[PDB]
Parts: C-alpha cells; sequence; structure tokens
C-alpha cells in the first residue's frame, strides 16, 4: 500500500506514535517518506546482508527474522513480513521500540540526514487530525 501524506499521518497517530519518545508526527511521516515513499512494501538489500522492510525501513540485522540474515537478531519478534502488511501495525509497535534503543531516531539514517532538524511540521501541514 502506497499511503498518502496525511493518510499516513493519521494512521500513525491512531497507533499512538505522534510524540512517541517527544518525536513530533511530522518527524515520523518525514522519515517514511525517505525510508520508502510510503510504500509498505518496500524492501532494500543492505551491502551486509541485511535487508530493510517496510514504511519504515526496518533492518533484518537487529530487529525482524527473514531467515537469511546470519548472525542477526529479531528484537521485536516478529516475520519481517509482517512489516510489508497495509496495516502499520507491527511496523508502528516495532518502530516504538527501536526509537527508545538510545539513539532516538537517529537509527534512521535518512531521518538523521534528511528530516533532522528541517521544518518537519510541513509533512502534517493541511491534514486533518
Amino acid at each position: 500500500k502506497v499511503f498518502g501524506r496525511c493518510e499516513l499521518a493519521a494512521a500513525m497517530k491512531r497507533h499512538g506514535l505522534d510524540n512517541y519518545r517527544g518525536y513530533s508526527l511530522g518527524n515520523w511521516v518525514c522519515a517514511a517518506k525517505f525510508e520508502s515513499n510510503f510504500n509498505t512494501q518496500a524492501t532494500n538489500r543492505n551491502t551486509d546482508g541485511s535487508t530493510d522492510y517496510g514504511i519504515l525501513q526496518i533492518n533484518s540485522r537487529w530487529w525482524c527474522n527473514d531467515g537469511r540474515t546470519p548472525g542477526s537478531r529479531n528484537l521485536c519478534n516478529i516475520p519481517c513480513s509482517a512489516l510489508l502488511s497495509s496495516d502499520i501495525t507491527a511496523s508502528v509497535n516495532c518502530a516504538k521500540k527501536i526509537v527508545s534503543d538510545g539513539n532516538g531516531m537517529n537509527a534512521w539514517v535518512a531521518w538523521r540526514n534528511r528530516c533532522k532538524g528541517t521544518d518537519v511540521q510541513a509533512w502534517i501541514r493541511g491534514c486533518r487530525l
């Protein structure tokens, strides 16, 4: 599923991500834009053999099991395929664990490099929420 900007904002809010760990909703929408272009089915292989999955490009090196990432962990206790669902519940639950892990939203390199410090409220500008 390819979300619209406000459609995603709304869904993230409904699942409790707005201001989770102090990160406003525009930060989450901005991260999703540059990680996946709002596409729940996005997958990308990393040089090291792990893969990133879903709207927030969660990595099999630590967070989910895809069965082909030797020496990896599954800290969200989910199959990586569940992060490709049209329903974002599993990606949200896992993202809450990642952003609590110590480095906040810097765990998402595209958030650091393209969202951090910018006018992230523009991502929710105009949305009925």
